[PDB]
């Protein structure tokens, strides 16, 4: 759950 899962979360949305 670090910037790459929100960068991930960001590739998700």
């Amino acid at each position: 759950e670090e910037g790459g899962d929100v960068d991930d979360l960001l590739d998700m949305i």
